[PDB]
């Protein structure tokens, strides 16, 4: 039993939900929250920019520091760093942007990060302003992803077409 309300048992491990995932963060405090991280960890929209937003610019603080030391991460990468005021661990996944041109196929690969942790709180990966198809977003996500993912989708519209469609 965990502490996340209102979802929609879409399979075995993946849940779905109409939500603004920065106050669901702030309410159910997760283990993870999955952040929707470009290679640079440049935190400046879409769900990046929201999540850093709440940390009042201390994940951004903290990911400068992280590429400094580190370097890029890959498309499909991740990494684990603090979830600040938001969740215990911020999981950087970065998605494939579309409107960078880079492939879809790594979608996957990116989804796969999330099977190294037990639960997650996430976006769907490529989607808003990285460009992907949402649906086709939460089809990998429901055959790639075997923990157990909360996912939180911002738009009502959006959320009732990915319900309605989902096979
Ligand atoms: O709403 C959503 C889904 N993404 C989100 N899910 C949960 N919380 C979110 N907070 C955000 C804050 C932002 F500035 C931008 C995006 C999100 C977002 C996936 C696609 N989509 C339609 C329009 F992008």
């Amino acid at each position: 039993v965990n502490s996340f309300s209102g979802y929609l048992k879409l399979t075995d491990n993946v849940y779905i939900k109409n939500a603004d995932i920065v106050e669901e963060a702030k309410k159910v405090k997760p283990t993870v929250v999955v952040n929707a991280a470009n290679v640079y960890l440049k935190h400046g929209g879409g769900v990046a920019g929201a999540l850093n937003k709440a940390t009042n610019n201390a994940m951004q603080v903290e990911s400068d520091d992280y590429i400094a030391t580190n370097g890029p991460l890959k498309v499909g990468g991740s990494c684990v760093l603090s979830g600040h005021n938001l969740a215990k661990h911020c999981l950087h996944v970065v998605g494939p942007n579309v409107n960078k041109g880079e492939d879809i196929q790594l979608l996957k690969s990116a989804y796969e990060n999330f099977n190294q942790h037990e639960v997650l709180l996430a976006p769907l990966l490529s989607a808003g302003i990285f460009g992907a198809d949402p649906i086709h977003s939460l089809r990998v996500c429901v055959d790639t992803v075997r923990t157990n993912v909360y996912l939180a989708v911002f738009d009502k519209n959006l959320y009732d077409k990915l319900v309605s469609s989902f096979l």
